This record gives C-alpha cells, structure tokens and sequence, in this order.
C-alpha cells in the first residue's frame, strides 16, 4: 500500500530512512506522502508529533509507526535494529492496530474571527499574554472555580507522561478515554481558591475557560504555540477522532513507563 | 418494598430516622434490615460507608441513599430538609439508579490461612507493621518498581476525593471504571527509585504488591484496618461489582466537588 | 523629618494620602520625595514594591511603612483606620526599626554589555525566551545539576509567601538571612535529573545559572521583567543591603501568615 | 586522647574497626567507650545516629567521624579506603571542627509523669495512636492552625535530606540555625484548613502541638519511636546544644547532596 517516512533530519535518521525505502522496494509498496496508509516516523517523539499533525486530516486511514534513533520514546518505541523486521511485516499487510484518544480544543473570538478548532496528541496549555493569568473554569455549564496563576494544562491519556507529569498530574493508561487538567503555580489564599488536585474528565464532558479581564492568551497545542487575541472562550473535550498505531509486538504502556522513568 | 435506615447515633440523626420511618408507614413500605431493597444512611460519609459494608453481599439488589445531618458529604449528599420529599418518591418506586465502581483487594498468605478478599468503596492502603515498608510493585505480571516509603494507597474513582486527594492524587469522575495508586512519602535517591506520579489503571489490570523482607503489613479497607501476618501478595483490581445509588435529582459530581472544596 | 507618600491611584488611597499629609502639617514634618527618611505606601503589596524600587539607592536612610486599603498585605499590613495614630508616632520620632534581607541578582553578558545588578525584595525568576529552558546550576563553583523545565525562582525570606509559595517552596521567617531556590515544572526521567526539593542557601553562598544552548532568558525581578540577550551567567546571592521598616506595634510574621492564608 | 569506635556489626565494618584500632595503637591513643573525645562510626548513617544518641550527654567534649562501608551517607561521608589516612591526622590532634544544630523536643503529661526532653539529630515526628490525628499548632503562644491528617515532622537542617525531603520539605544548609516543620497527608476542604507549605523557624521560636480529642500520640525521635499516653503538649525548638564533627578535608554539603541524589 501507499506509505511515507519522515526523518528527524540528522545523519543517523536520514540513512535509516533510505535503507527502509530500499527495503520497501523489494515489496509491493508505493511511496506516497500525499495519501499514505502507513506513516513511519524516524527520530524522537517530536518527530512523531510532527508526522501526526502533518496528516491529522486522514487519521482514520493511517496507521502510524515510530522509530527512535536516540533514547526510547513513548510514540517512537522501536529501535533502529528492528527496522528490517519492521519492513517485512509492514509490507506483508495483516497487522493489528491500536488506537489512542485525542484532545479537541476550540477557541472562540469576537466579531472578525472564525471559531478555530485544534487536535492535540499530547496536551494543550493556556498562559497569559504578559500580565496576570485569570480565568473562570466552567465544567458542563457549571462554574467550578476562578483560576489565578501561571496557566492550565489539559492532557490526553498518552500525553500524561509529558508536560502533565511535570505538573504533578497522574499517568493514566491510554485505553481510558479521558482528559486530565492540571494547574501551573496557582495562587491560593483566603480570598483566592482553586481545587489544586488534577482533574480527570470522561468523554462528553466539556471544560470551558472564560476570561475575566485580559482576553489575550498564549495557547499551545503540542509543539505549536500561538498568541490569540480577543478570546471569548476556550473549550476542551475528548475528541471523537483517534490516532491509530500499527502493532507488531507487545510493548505494554506500563513497561514503556518503567523503561523511561525507572531504568532500562 | 423492603427498606431500612441506619443512623449516626446522635440526637439529630435518630429523630430524623424515626420521622422517615413514620412517613414510610403512610405507604406500602416494609421495614427490613435483613433483605432490604433500599438502604438509607443518615449522618455522614462514615455512616454511609458502614451501611455499604453491612450489606456488601447484596449490592446488586440494593439502592443506597445518603442524608447528611452535618456538612455535605460525597455519598450523603441530601439535606435533612429534603427527607419528606425523599420518602414520597422512594415509596412511589419508579426512580433511576446510578452505579459507581468498586475496588477488589486480595490478600494471599502462606500455609495455614485462606486467601481473603475485600471490597472497598473509597480506598485500600498498605503500611508496614513497624519497621520499614518495602514492596515490589508488579503490574500485569511485569515488575514495575521497588517501593520504599510509608505506604501505598489504591483508590476507587469516588474515593479520589478522600485519602487519595491528600496524597496528591487526581480527582476522577466516578463514571470512569478505574483505580488510582498513590505513594506515601516515598524515599528517592540515586539507589532507590519510584515513579512518584499517581497511576490510573483501567479494568482488568492487576496491580500486585510483593514483600521484600518483612511479610507483615497493616492493610486498611475504608475504615477497617487489620494487621496481616505472613503475607505473600497483595492484589488490586477494579471490581466486577458496583454500588447502586437511587437518583432523585441532578447533583453533579463536579458540583459536589465544588461545594466541598471551593465554597457552598 | 523628610517624608513622602505613594498612592495606588484609586479614590480610596488618594484621599487617605491627602488626609495623612494634612495631619503631618500639624507636626514638624517636611514633604520630600527626593531625599525622604520615611516612605509611606498606601494600597497593596504591589504599591509597596514600587515604593521600594523607587528608593532602592537610599535604603540605608529610609524606614518604610505600608498601609493596605484592600486586603491585608505582608508589607502593607496596617489598616486605613490606624492612619491618624500612625501620623502621631511617625512625627514623634523615636521608633524601633525592623530589617529584612534582600536578594542580589547579577547578569553577565558578552562583549558589548556591562554587567547589570538588580535588587529584589520578593524574588527573581528565569525563563526561556521561547524555546526550551536548559541551564547548568553551579553552587559555589561546583556543578550541581543541569536543569530542564519551565524555569527557576530564587526568593527572599519575606518573598517566600509570594511566588515561592505557589511553587512548593517553604515559608521562612524573615529574620533568617537566606535565599530559597525553587523549580518550575522540571522534567525528570532516566536521562535528565534535578533535585526537585527547594534549596535554602545562607549568606555568602553563590548560586550561578549558566546557559547550555540558548543564551536568551526572560529574567524577572519582582514586578519588572526584561528579555536579556547574549547572557553568559546569572548570579544569585543574599544581598549585603537590607530594607528597614518602621515598627510601631507587634504584628508577628506568623500571625501575618495565618491571617492571609488560614483566616482573619 | 580517648577514643572509641562503633561498628554496624557486619563482617566488613568489624574488620575495618579492628584495623583502625590496631593503627591507633601505633600512636598515643587510648581506647575508652565511657569518656571518649573522638567517636568514630563505621557503617551507615543509622550507625552514626546510634553513636550520636549513645553519647548525647557529652556532645560538647566529642568530635564525631563517620565512615560509610556501603553507599555514601550524609554523616558517614568517608570511604573505607581513607581509614589509614584518617588515623594519622586523628592521632596527630590539631584538626578543625564543624558544628550542626540539633532539635529539642519536650513532651508534657498530666499528673503522674515528669516532663520528658529529647534531642534529635535528624527529625521528630508525631502520629496518632490509632484513630484520627488532630492537633492545634501554636507558634510562640499564638494559635496558627488546627492540623488534621497523618502527622507532622519537625526536622533539623542536616535532617532535611532524610524524612523531611520525602514530605516535600526544603533542603537547607546545616550552617543555618533553624528547624523545619512539614505536613503528612493533611486533609483540606472548606471546613478544615492548613498552611500546606513547609515552615522554617529560627532560633528561640517555640512551636507547640496541643491535643484536641485524643491525648495519645506515637512520637518518634530519629530511629526511636514510643507511644506516649496522656499528653498535654509537644514542644519543639532549636536546641542550644550542637553536634561537633572532626573536619579533615573539604566535603561541601551541596556536593554531598549532589552525590547522593543526582549522581556520583
Ligand atoms: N527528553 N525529552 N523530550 C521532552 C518530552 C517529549 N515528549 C513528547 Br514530544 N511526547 C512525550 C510523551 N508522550 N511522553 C514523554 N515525553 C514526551
Ligand atoms: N471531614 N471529614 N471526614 C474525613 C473524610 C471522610 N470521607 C469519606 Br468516609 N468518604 C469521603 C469521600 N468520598 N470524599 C471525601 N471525604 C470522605
Ligand atoms: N492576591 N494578590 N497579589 C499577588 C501577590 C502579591 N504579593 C506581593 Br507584590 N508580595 C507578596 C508577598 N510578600 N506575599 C504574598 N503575596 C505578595
Ligand atoms: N537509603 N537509606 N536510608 C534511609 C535514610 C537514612 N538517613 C539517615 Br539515618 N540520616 C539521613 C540523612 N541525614 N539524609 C538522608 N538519609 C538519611
């Protein structure tokens, strides 16, 4: 079938990519970076994230594979020495697939700008444009808290091992369809109050951020970060779309967690 | 149908119980504390927990209701002033039910003791009998970490607002079938390593605690706490059984979280 | 003696300032905002911080007083109703003074820029200009750690109740001549390692931040925040200068902590 | 002068002790475990702590030395290979000394028990005898908070790298004469409130714990832990006594922190 390969750009990843392309030539495999059914990432998790966002409009027809040329990654979790064996089973077809949930982000503005929607594989964060960050947090049309601090982070299940982890969030198995909200240096006293604990939301729950004074926020989605003007609402919810991985052997998530944070 | 009412034992709760019993006499309602279909708790969450454990062998034929005579509780979430209105719709039958997941705990010993299983509504904790607490944490037959510290806590979703919250755990909506493991003052250095972050496990995942040197542990299940001798394994997993609540009006979990921790 | 009064700018603070000026006219008190010996701040802690930085070159000849027109502040800790009584003892002379330690910040550049030194009453923070923040932390010419994360915060003792507190730092009594370093969402795994815990340094200890790749950092000193280019080193140490307060009654720091965070 | 050596009891430490005793015989050194001026500990920090408490009534006439036969310790910070060189300079006399602050603990009872005072090198902790732990925290005769949770920990400066560190406390240089109080899984909601942050107290500040309902507490001092009955007050303050170390080369505290927690 149609496939393509993205590379980190260094000497190790480019030559591994050329080797896999040459190996794919020995099989009925067509290179196509416009409508691929198999997208292979070579480098790190950042290389995988770019590959995800390059084809986020055909997620339902693509099975991703990540190869790490450096340290082990949560998405690029196959060593370069397994590249040749990867080519065989990838061209043989007939492989099982694993799907992870994604985060949907919706940004609404005033008159002049159309509602913008984004799709995140790791997390989406909100900070202020320069002054103090103050927003009202509304959960399913119910006012929950007035947050004051550095910012907030909403994470996918597979994204919990990234920025979410550094903020005290919990690591959840990617088979749980949920999203997790964490705080960034919240100010708490007798007058200002936040929950403090991370919050885990199931499907169909809508978490809304609404400005109090400043309407400009620095919003990030994975590696992309843009300053948004005249914002009326930020809307978070578990996406109905999922990312599909090609599965060729058992690499449990908790083993991947152990290898990355305990030892390997 | 058959019903019964437990009371905290103070003057406020006993008289409210007698009032509801008198009100139930005006309807086709039989008092039975042996095979009740409706169990009403009056007092606090601790009173509700005792009512849960008193009838944990007929959870599939009982719809629980909690009434708080003091502050708002996560299980006893109905004010005493709504008692009369509660009697009407409770005796009218025809009400919807909400189910929360439970935690299954299995304790295995050597020769002489039979495997003991417990059912928790909030959480189960493990500490040492006196010396240092050291256990190996095994996730789905895979060694994950060697934990050294004060202890560990495995929480239900609805139990996340209790002891789990005090240990840095995340608050998760009770509709998510999961369990959450948190650490208690773990020692970390160059030689001893733990994950630190809380872990959220889905259904069918088995988390096992195995001793290293001492085989005596102080194991708690909700309010009950017993010293266990000659322990070979502690086994945690989401229970196949659920607790059923009688639903008479919308009291969202996140609103219950807001009223208890933000303001009311 | 010579005195001056700064105001928050709102209607409540301006009229209180005019009242105190009129009261000072009944005594031998000269208004001078060039060489004052008494600087009175009316508003909040932010108003006090501006007054501190306006006269940070004559700290050894000025006794500060803070008046809070809103909620209680750690520096503006006198209610407006005590203004008249404040005027009497302030003009009577003869009052005791309390001194708090300050933080000295030194920023070194390459060729073209002179070494810049700053004096902070609360804290100084360092973040990246846009990309990832990575610095080597050197303590008394000894390499301690390579920090990767959002940033770092070095706090004065009296500044520990501000941004330091939101980052997990400890609250220390302002009579202890020290400074406290805290982390901002540090990334930790098997390859990247930080201490995690806050660090408290005594006098004459020098903590140095040295770049790894990017040499541009967003450095803050209290409310001021400037992007610094071509930075070679950031140097932190307890300042030899102290801020002097005029003391007219016992308001213990721990009581001030209790009133602000527990209840009042 | 008079000296003595304590051993961990294993084969490595006993033989190293006999070797040092034989080496001391080549000099004017008298073995005396009743009135020694030099106390050498061989093993780990736990071996050093026992040596400290064995001679805590002659701390002003003893210079301690710690030798670690296993991993590096904060008190036993000299490798076994430096034992022979240690004997020479120890018998040569003429060495500088370093002093660390200690924590004084005072426990008061009702009629029948005399006030008991303890001296801690690391920390003192308080937990409940079985039920819930609730105490009022009084700072310099001022009520600060009502603590509810698992317990509290008051640490010396050098003790901050031990149990204090596991509870989120800050690491402070042992030259700062202070003590640090940390919380153990405190319950916080709209009705119950604690400061949360660790607190650092200078000399002459008195922190008092007073019971609310239960008067039985499990009080620990370093490795010793005793259940105290009918307790009226627990009193913490920086001790006027200090522990003296013999200094033979520069091993900075922050380097000792780096070697133990970052890498070595
Ligand atoms: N070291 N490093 N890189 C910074 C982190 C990069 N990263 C990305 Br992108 N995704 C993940 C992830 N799911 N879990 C952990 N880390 C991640
Ligand atoms: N104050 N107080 N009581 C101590 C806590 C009692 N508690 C029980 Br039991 N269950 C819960 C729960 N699910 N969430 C919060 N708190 C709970
Ligand atoms: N609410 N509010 N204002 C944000 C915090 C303002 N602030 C300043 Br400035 N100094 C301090 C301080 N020493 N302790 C606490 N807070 C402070
Ligand atoms: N691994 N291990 N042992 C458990 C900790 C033993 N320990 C003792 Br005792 N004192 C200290 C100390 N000052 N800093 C760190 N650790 C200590």
């Amino acid at each position: 079938m149609k496939y393509m390969i993205t590379s980190k750009g260094d000497e190790k990843s480019d030559l591994l990519r050329l080797n896999m392309i040459a190996g794919f030539g020995e099989y009925d495999m067509e290179y196509d970076d416009v409508e691929p059914e198999i997208v292979i990432s070579i480098g790190g998790d950042g290389t995988f994230l770019s590959a995800f966002h390059q084809y986020e409009e055909r997620l339902d027809e693509i099975a991703f594979i990540g190869i790490h040329t450096g340290h082990l990654g949560f998405y690029a979790d196959w060593r370069p020495a397994e590249a040749d064996k990867l080519v065989k089973l990838l061209a043989k077809g007939e492989y099982q697939k694993v799907s992870y949930p994604l985060l949907k982000t919706t940004v609404k503005y005033g008159i002049g700008k159309k509602e913008a929607t984004y799709l995140a594989l790791n997390e989406s964060t909100v900070k202020s444009s320069g002054g103090p960050f103050v927003v009202d947090v509304v959960i399913n049309d119910i006012h929950f808290e007035r947050f004051r601090g550095d910012g907030l982070c909403m994470s996918t299940p597979s994204g919990t091992t990234a920025y979410n982890k550094s903020l005290g969030g919990a690591l959840m198995h990617p088979s749980i369809e949920a999203m997790q909200l964490t705080e960034m240096a919240s100010i708490n006293n007798r007058v200002y109050r936040t929950i403090g604990s991370p919050l885990v939301f199931p499907k169909h729950h809508v978490v809304s951020l609404q400005p109090v004074n400043d309407k400009d926020f620095q919003i990030s989605v994975d590696h992309l970060s843009i300053l948004h003007r005249d914002v009326q609402e930020i809307r978070y919810e578990v996406s109905a779309k999922k990312i599909h991985f090609a599965r060729f052997r058992s690499f449990p998530f908790w083993r991947r967690v152990h290898d990355s944070f305990i030892e390997d």
